């Protein structure tokens, strides 16, 4: 039979991640008598951040509160006393040093759990848990107050509505986007490294065959291939999606209801990917072709021209298991 089964289980993205990648909104959770969509993916998404179109403020900037202008803030938790976010890895380990379940988790899992200990809107019995972004450059966990990931449709964002989209920009290379479900053992069960000298294949009749149909995109390097796979990957919101709001919904708020619905994502199963999509790519380094496909790979082919990548993987790091 197939000898690749155990090794190739981490590339079964529907099984190990189970949610959208580009936009992760695979669960709903009630907060104070209203259902809200929130990230539920079990793997980290390496290299992912939010670009805010036409505003200059970076998305890990804290949200504006009170009389602060919204354009002056980002998506992260506002300051607290003591400061819950941002918190470094060392501060997190010290803060949880009496919890044996939390204190020795991997830095990403620890950041996901720390984010998950914050109460939303004073509803103690809520199941809603904030997502987070860990930045490996300075070892900082940023808790995200805003769980929305894309608002970039033609009615509202044609070019006080924030317009934004998820991306793997070069400046986001050290970030990991963490849902509340990020597993303790992600390093063993999820992708991170790209596989140098390796091409995904399909095991057929005792042989690793080529992916029989691929979607070829030109990419100058692995980074750009990884960026393309992410853009085509499993997604829990359609591209350019905009919620229809009635005039009664507009008037209920003392605020821009489009912005409120666009940022908090009120009320869905029609839109959930469950991890299904164009999550894999074979990057040909010689022909500069990102070969993108939407089925689970079941083996690897040794080929020196290739690097095997997924939407969840880091956009740069490679490991060479055919040395």
């Amino acid at each position: 039979g197939n000898p690749w089964t155990e090794y190739m289980a981490k590339y079964d993205i529907e099984e190990v991640h189970g949610s959208g990648i580009r936009v992760d909104l695979g669960e709903d959770a009630e907060v104070a008598g209203t259902q809200y969509r929130l990230p539920s993916g079990k793997c980290p998404v390496f290299g992912k951040g939010i670009i805010i179109e036409n505003s200059n403020t970076a998305f890990l900037t804290p949200v504006a509160t009170g009389n602060q202008y919204l354009k002056d803030g980002g998506f992260a938790f506002p300051p607290t006393e003591p400061l819950m976010s941002p918190m470094t890895l060392d501060e997190m380990r010290h803060f949880y040093k009496d919890n044996k379940y939390v204190k020795n988790l991997d830095e990403l899992t620890l950041c996901s759990r720390h984010a998950g200990n914050m109460i939303p809107d004073n509803d103690k019995n809520s199941n809603y848990k904030y997502p987070a972004v860990y930045d490996d450059k300075d070892k900082k966990c940023h808790i995200l107050y805003i769980a929305a990931q894309e608002n970039n449709g033609p009615r509202y964002c044609n070019k006080s509505m924030f317009c934004f989209r998820p991306a793997k920009d070069i400046s986001f290379q050290n970030y990991a986007y963490l849902s509340k479900n990020v597993v303790d053992n992600w390093e063993k069960v999820c992708p991170r490294k790209n596989l140098q000298n390796a091409k995904f294949g399909l095991w057929v009749d005792g042989n690793c065959e080529d992916i029989p149909h691929v979607n070829e995109f030109p990419a100058i390097d692995l980074f750009e291939c990884n960026k393309l796979v992410f853009e085509l990957s499993a997604s829990d919101q359609p591209k350019q999606y905009e919620q229809h709001l009635t005039d009664y919904e507009k008037i209920k708020e003392g605020f821009k209801n489009k912005n409120a619905a666009m940022i908090k994502s009120a009320f869905a199963d029609r839109y959930k990917s469950h991890g299904k999509g164009y999550n894999w790519g074979n990057y040909n380094t010689e022909t500069q072709k990102c070969e993108i496909f939407n089925v689970k790979p079941t083996c690897l082919i040794n080929n020196a021209a290739y690097i095997a990548t997924t939407a969840l993987s880091h956009p740069i790091e490679v490991e060479n298991n055919f040395p």
